[PDB]
């Protein structure tokens, strides 16, 4: 098939640091993909991660081309858009949404977690929605390998989003990789379900934070969630991350087990 290779840039999806994003289309097939652009005027370790990663709820990389000092990463596009403007500001979203959104990021965390790859910088702007409302991690520029040889390797680099964050990055010299994405999962799933951040950071200077260790759940954002997945919360938000709630018990929660969404509305009709 000739011109099978031939992709045309049509709509920007993002800049960034890096550069930016594009939404590219087959001349051929019509097939969309995500291309990402980079100068290099770093780049080999977020391919190299991107090469490993075959999952349903994580972006799925096609491969990559260098011309120049510009690399063309072909990824998974994701026509839904970001998490992030799903939350309605001040509200969030309902509820039985935010269980599945949180499922399915669960899900994505499991598995990259279970190739030894921690993301480091989870957050509704790098949560992606395919065209069926499926959650997708995206952006594994920050990520590294915590495991290796089934040896883990503690972190010690400060790096993610302040907001979302885990309370030991800013304490400690070294921590595990896990229960930092774990904490993150939980700020995201507090920013679903109540539209806002709890804090600017996890730090003993965040009047916010230390109303939270204090449990005055009363305050917002606390009071607009509803006890059953604000009990979740509790045990993911646990500032001592060897006390921190793992994901295996995250699985087993109520909240995170009640029956709360019907299916993908599909045809019917009556007689
Ligand atoms: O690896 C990355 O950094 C990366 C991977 C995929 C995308 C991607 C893939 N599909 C859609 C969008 C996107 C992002 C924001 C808004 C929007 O309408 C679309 N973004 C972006 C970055």
């Amino acid at each position: 098939v000739p011109f099978v290779e031939d992709w045309d840039l049509v709509q920007t999806l993002g800049e960034g640091a890096y550069g930016e994003v594009q939404l590219a289309v087959n001349r051929v097939t019509e097939e969309a993909v995500a291309v990402k652009i980079v100068d290099m005027k770093n780049i080999k370790k977020e391919i190299c991660i991107n090469k490993m990663l075959n999952h349903e709820n994580v972006v799925k990389f096609y491969g990559h081309r260098r011309e120049g000092n510009i690399q063309y990463l072909f990824l998974e596009y994701c026509s839904g858009g970001e998490l992030f403007d799903r939350i309605e500001p001040d509200i969030g979203m309902p509820e039985p949404d935010a269980q599945r959104f949180f499922h399915q990021l669960m899900a994505g965390v499991v598995y990259l977690h279970g190739i030894g790859i921690t993301h480091r910088d989870i957050k509704p702007e790098n949560l992606l929605l395919d065209e069926r409302d499926n959650l997708k991690i995206s952006d594994f520029g920050l990520a590294t390998v915590f495991r290796y040889n089934n040896r883990e390797r503690l972190l010690n680099k400060m790096c993610g989003t302040l907001p979302y964050v885990a309370p030991e990055l800013l304490k400690r010299r070294e921590f595990h990789a896990e229960p930092v994405d774990v904490w993150s999962c939980g700020i995201v799933l507090t920013a679903m379900l109540a539209g806002e951040l709890p804090w600017d950071q996890p730090s003993d200077s965040c009047q916010e934070y230390s109303d939270w260790k204090e449990k005055k759940t009363y305050l917002n954002p606390w009071k607009k969630i509803d006890s059953a997945p604000l009990a979740l919360l509790h045990k993911i938000l646990v500032e001592n991350p060897s006390a921190r709630i793992t994901i295996p018990d995250i699985k087993k929660d109520r909240w995170y087990n009640k029956p709360l969404k019907k299916g993908a509305k599909r045809p019917r009709v009556t007689s």
